[PDB]
């Protein structure tokens, strides 16, 4: 079921064949081989070249795996465009970074002598969702890729020439095949791959339902994993926040990518003094969107990566409404053979609500009006999620304080969400576990081996 | 069910009964209620305090505590009190570092100020096994109490009087009901605690039976794991080793705990050179055993933890002799009440026999010849475990570099396995993922919490 369907026309472009058991066997034995060879040979240094040389390609042809992206999921080519810089990026961040973050670890104790080294463990699995194609791709495979981790990725049935692509990239690269191997498999494919003994461990970015299913399969294989999931990000607003700055940040944190982010804020927290004031400002910034074709340079609303999606966000605001939410923009179907949703704003939410506590990957504001900071946080808290989020005050010795009050992973002040190679993304509680980027990223599938030498 | 059947004499000296499944009920609302109070505000210096004081009371009452473990699992009351100074050790440590731990880490980017928090993120199920009652719990205990993760407690049913005292320990340091709490619970009601939300983690330490259940209801409900599970250390002794040494640490290297210890040195691998040589000192040094009654400071072989236990070990000494392995030594029917058995050496195994790949949890002396090094790092890799391992050369640069080729998480040098709390102790492959102690310990159940300010 991998076919390419443009979004903007729903025309499938390319239909692809799945892979087969023997086909899947001989991409484990390589892979597993391959790690081997990394681990009785030190090729870091050829690693980190041909890292380097997958940031270059990237680079040159970025329009090309830009249109790639947009034609699969239907995103803003544009966007697109941004998304492999910062693949650029976090490639070349690891291959940078590479020799620092592995060398070993001394220990202090009186009992001798210790360390530990960073060694690799196998073969990883990932498994990632079509939102960011590319970029959830780079996220896990560049750190591996370091360490000595062959892969093997399961992308999302939408996007499979991005998949395909990414694999082809990294042989382009100078890469030994193997280094990266994508899989067009079915979940029962997969259960099969963290079943085999080749398969040290899971890293999986997507939905709960994926999540619980691949986490169990883990466990019951003794598989290390990370979970990557959703979010339901709270954009805390306090009396000290700068309203000029904030409308410039606006219409990018829950607009971005059509409102399809796991860190897209979902959440307004307004206080009653700012209620009023702020249903127009984000009406006023709503009605800017200009949908339609997402190659063109002046489209702002792209359409959602799929008529599922697109079923998916209206059923939820009819579901919101039929509970008591408030309409306060938006709401008009489109009228285009693209997957559109026009953008929407809804308040008026109570706990009653089931919409209160579920995330939309669509271009949903919701407005959630508290008294003061006690409740904002409270608010911000309630919930099953706990991702990203903002908070924008222009004190931020007080933007600071506040956000260590919240129950989740990362904190943006003043701003939407961001990722970069440096800053480690994860979340708790229903947002999953473990920390992508940065150098806790890193280590996610790193054997810490322990050499001890007594006195 | 729980009870206390010492096996010295095999007679039951408590039964202890089962917790209610209101009761279960309520020790989770108070373990969820205590984590929301250290949470919103801050008694770090509290439980510091009351962590220094579990070390202060322990070292006090060592010899009560020590008792305990000799009549729950069997073990020589001295290797007992070894453990007790093993926990005052631990609980000190992390009171410590508590402060240093804890602080938060500043993350460099020229695109704006950022770092994180290392904040708690709930309450935490363990799953401890009966070889070191006390120490086991601490490992996880210590750190997770520092941090601010209430605790709830499954131990083995051998050791329930243990378990329960460790408990009442805690209280007695001070230390606010709730911080741990022992659950004399069914596998079932276990599969309950790990589905209830107010649990945020799972830290098992176990047989890989236990682990696979736990790990696949832990993912079911994404729900962090770190396992800890059985070994089958190779114990390699190269060609420049010092033999006065050697025979020095022998006798704890696999008699320790009577051979009961996941860190054991269950695999010997002597070069041709040396292979009679070792033969006759491994026997030699398995001849000074004297069992007989744990509290006896004369008796240095302690009786196995229970029935099953000794029916287990003695059913693998005869599968591997049926299957060619060679008998070197022991092998004979201790007559006594105790759960006893000889120490006993075997030789002779081969890929075919069922033994060469299979776990010992008794004093059973295990040797391997190889002709060569790069055979003796073969044999040592061609293991399903991956937990420690022992490398024996008297030129320490070649130790470390044959210590690097070895697929484990731990390398002990010219000596059998150790443990402190400031080294971080796990394995890879059936042994599990995640390490305990040290700092890395630290951070298991940790939300590593960013905070990002942008230019």
């Amino acid at each position: 079921a991998y076919q390419t369907i443009y979004p903007y026309t729903n025309e499938v472009l390319h239909t692809f064949d799945n892979m087969t058991d023997q086909g899947l066997a001989d991409v484990l034995e390589r892979a597993h081989l391959l790690y081997k060879k990394w681990r009785k040979e030190d090729h870091l240094e050829e690693r980190k070249a041909q890292l380097h040389q997958v940031a270059n390609i990237l680079r040159r042809d970025r329009d090309k795996y830009a249109e790639i992206m947009t034609k699969d999921m239907g995103k803003l080519f544009t966007e697109a465009q941004g998304e492999v810089d910062l693949c650029a990026d976090i490639a070349d961040y690891y291959a940078d970074k590479a020799d620092e973050f592995l060398m070993s670890t001394p220990l202090e104790t009186d009992s001798g002598q210790a360390y530990y080294l960073k060694q690799s463990t196998g073969v990883i699995l990932a498994v990632e969702p079509w939102n960011f194609p590319y970029y959830q791709i780079m996220r896990v495979f560049a750190p591996n890729f370091i360490v000595g981790n062959p892969m093997v990725l399961k992308h999302a049935s939408i996007c499979p020439r991005s998949a395909q692509s990414f694999e082809e990239l990294v042989l382009e690269a100078g890469a030994e095949a193997g280094s990266i191997t994508n899989l067009f498999i079915s979940y029962d494919q997969v259960s099969q791959v963290i079943a085999d003994k080749r398969v040290v461990g899971v890293c999986l970015t997507g939905s709960e339902r994926g999540g619980a299913s691949i986490a169990e399969e883990a466990g019951k294989n003794l598989k290390k994993t990370t979970l990557e999931l959703g979010g339901d990000d709270a954009f805390i607003i306090l009396d000290d926040a700068d309203w000029d700055q904030l409308e410039k940040v606006l219409y990018f944190s829950r607009l971005y990518n059509a409102g399809q982010v796991c860190t897209s804020s979902k959440r307004f927290i307004v206080l009653d003094k700012d209620y009023d004031r702020f249903k127009e400002l984000l009406t006023k910034v709503f009605k800017t969107a200009k949908w339609g074709d997402p190659m063109d340079p002046e489209t702002t609303l792209a359409p959602l990566s799929s008529a599922q999606a697109k079923a998916d966000v209206l059923d939820q605001i009819k579901l919101a409404l039929d509970h008591g939410a408030e309409l306060v923009y938006g709401g008009e179907a489109i009228d285009h053979p693209g997957h559109f949703v026009m953008p929407t704003i809804i308040a008026g939410l109570t706990k009653d609500n089931p919409i209160y506590y579920q995330e939309i990957f669509g271009p949903v504001g919701e407005i959630y009006k508290v008294s003061s900071e006690e409740e904002a946080i409270e608010v911000a808290n309630d919930s099953n999620y706990g991702l990203g989020g903002t908070i924008f005050s222009s004190n931020q010795e007080h933007a600071k304080a506040v956000a260590a009050k919240i129950e989740t992973g990362m904190s943006f002040i003043n701003s939407g969400w961001t990722s970069l190679p440096e800053l480690p993304f994860g979340g708790i509680k229903h947002s999953g576990y473990g920390r992508e980027l940065s150098e806790l990223g890193f280590t996610s599938f790193v054997n810490e081996h322990l050499i001890y030498i007594p006195n």
